[PDB]
């Protein structure tokens, strides 16, 4: 009695852990989606525990946050198991950024454990470098996170509707820099640095919004995967080169996607496209001989030397010795701007917002998902929402 | 709804001890997920086996920090029933002297019985009547249901009218007490239907409190719902009226010394019940209540058996009965005395035994 219960009641209430009052909740409405079926009730035990929970969780299903709750503005965003929609909360009416994640399409694959760092990194890091995750909530069907509308859009649409000058291109690099290593502070490597993640607020300043390849870092900062993560133009070789056997890497994998940003931001391609995916994978193994810059350059020796430094082989590549070594560059070294206050200065871009539901920055995309896939009825126990309990978060 | 007054209403769902919901009831749902699924045949399932190795260790953190047998002392068995025992017991830490009832989760999967003992549970734990034996601690594991109630040192009135030849003044006092402890139970809206002196329960005052209520039914719309002791409507729908027969049947055997019913053969007792107007056979107005309970008395109400001869007597009155002298006060010299007390399978696929006992566990305060 005074030996232990003081632990049990931490272990209710602590938003961080696994076994708190929401997600006890999120155990007993998996099992009633799981074993309301007709094979299933056939059961005596089954059809006991149906009888006597079922009408109270619908009760608590009705009280708890649900997608109902939420008025859909408009689709901003799409990846590859959901979507991303703007949305204001029918009551609060507060507006927010939805992302739906299709259990159906997770439980087809095997993916059901990539959105457990993101969750925890956008809800516990209280860093104005990662975008907040406000609440966490979950259907039969759906995974849904409640974030903060980034107005200002996506750097892949600031490079397409501005010719982004060097001035800009070290404001955007240096964010980018100071946000990565927020999430190594953090105890994480990124595995997927790129301009889709890269959002802006309302002041123009970025924000890293997808952490679903995140991945947490030994206590030598290594990390040992056997499939290779991210984007075929980001990618770096040894990520790359990742099979069973060889797939030791640190946080250096990072610092090669923000030269690939940089080279994207000055020069308007890619530095490894190929009109063939396949192309892409030999010119990175290659970044020795397929690194070229084009005849006409208006960029500078320096920003090409800081290029050069971090599309080099892993142990070669720059920031190898921390980001103090990237802070250092030349290119860094400038008169508008100072690292500590950066993110308080005023950014290149501000958007021009007209109302709290502005999507002018957000380029329009088919609404229409045609129609999703719903699990078959299982004639017997599977079990499909158990990889999903413990999801649900509030703040 | 809505917000902040669908979140407020949450928060009580999960506070509240009456709730099917509450913190208590969460974990035994997440407890009996890990016992129903942690097996090799199950296991192979990808989805099981994500569940099993991401809430395993921390279910064993929980079932170490939450009330378990161990940390009761079992002094000896006191009582046993059809599917467990009544045990003394002194908890570890506390150091204080309880009787814990098991019950067998495998003897009850083995036949049907999975939801008497919720009456118990939701009488006893949310009575608050001096009428009715407390539950303190409700707790459970893969094998048993655990009843941490008060312990009663005066034993029961089949040991009392075994050990004693009960006069009319003493018989009075009991069956008024039994009385009073029955319209407590009509009042928290259930229905006895076992009514019977090895259910009368004495406490250190030797003071009547009821305690076993396996038996016990909710009322439905108002007020509408083994041997010898039932009453010809339950043998063959009823109200209250049914627990008053069994009143009569034990102020009979308190007198008389065997049951008004009591046949050699058990078959003849069920025939003898269903002709009480023949086969029932020292004071006249003990007689009159007698006859008046064995009837097809408590029609109406409570106060209609209140107000009968028998119980009009100089000794006590019905709003201070229980605060005056008992008539037999046990002779107890510890904490411990007993003198008042006389001495499954693996499954291949997805059963859930322990699902119909989600919801059990309950801590008073
Ligand atoms: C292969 N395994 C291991 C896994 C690796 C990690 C992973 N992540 C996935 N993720 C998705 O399925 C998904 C769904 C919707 C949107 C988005 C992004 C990509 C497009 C925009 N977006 C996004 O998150 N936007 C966002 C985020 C935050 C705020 C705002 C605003 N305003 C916008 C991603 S699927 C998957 C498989
Ligand atoms: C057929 N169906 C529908 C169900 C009808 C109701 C029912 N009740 C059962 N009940 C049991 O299995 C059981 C177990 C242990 C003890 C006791 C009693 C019977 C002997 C004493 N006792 C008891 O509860 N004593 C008690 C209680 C409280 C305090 C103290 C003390 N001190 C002592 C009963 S099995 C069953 C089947």
């Amino acid at each position: 009695f005074e030996t232990r219960f003081e632990k049990m009641d931490n272990l209710l209430r602590d938003p961080k852990s696994e076994v708190n009052s929401d997600c006890l909740l999120d155990g007993l409405d998996a099992l009633v989606y799981d074993l309301d079926f007709p094979a299933l009730r056939k059961n005596k035990n089954i059809d006991n525990f149906l009888s006597r929970y079922k009408d109270t969780i619908n009760k608590i299903r009705d009280l708890r946050m649900k997608a109902e709750d939420y008025e859909v503005v408009k689709v901003i965003g799409r990846g590859a198991f959901g979507e991303v929609q703007l949305v204001r909360h029918k009551s609060t009416r507060k507006v927010y950024a939805m992302k739906l994640l299709s259990k159906f399409e997770m439980i087809k694959r095997s993916d059901s454990a990539f959105f457990w760092e993101e969750r925890d990194i956008m809800a516990f890091a209280n860093s104005p470098w990662v975008v907040q995750l406000f609440y966490a909530f979950q259907d039969d069907r759906y995974l849904y996170m409640v974030m903060e509308y980034m107005p200002g859009g996506d750097l892949v649409n600031l490079m397409s509707n501005y010719d982004v000058p060097e001035k800009w291109a070290r404001f955007y690099t240096a964010e980018v820099v100071l946000a990565l290593d927020a999430i190594h502070s953090m105890g994480f490597i990124h595995r997927d640095v790129k301009p889709d993640n890269m959002l802006l607020d309302k002041s123009g300043h970025l924000k890293l919004a997808d952490f679903g390849t995140c991945m947490k870092m030994n206590k030598e900062g290594m990390v040992r995967c056997d499939t290779a993560v991210g984007t075929p133009d980001y990618i770096s070789p040894e990520v790359l080169k990742s099979q069973g056997g060889d797939g030791y890497y640190g946080r250096e994998c990072d610092w090669w996607s923000v030269g690939v940003f940089l080279y994207e931001m000055l020069v308007g391609d890619t530095p490894f496209y190929a009109d063939s995916l396949v192309g892409t994978y030999s010119k990175i193994m290659n970044h020795k001989n397929s690194l070229t810059f084009p005849d006409d350059n208006d960029i500078s020796k320096e920003a090409k030397n800081l290029i050069c430094a971090f599309l080099t082989d892993r142990e070669v590549r720059l920031g190898r010795n921390g980001v103090e070594e990237i802070k250092r560059h030349l290119f860094f070294k400038n008169d508008q701007w100072a690292w500590e206050t950066l993110r308080d200065t005023v950014a290149p871009v501000v958007p021009d917002l007209s109302s709290d539901i502005d999507t002018s920055n957000f380029d329009d995309l088919e609404e229409d998902k045609g129609e999703e896939e719903t699990f078959p009825i299982p004639k017997a126990f599977v079990g499909n929402q158990l990889p999903f309990v413990g999801f649900t978060y509030y703040s």
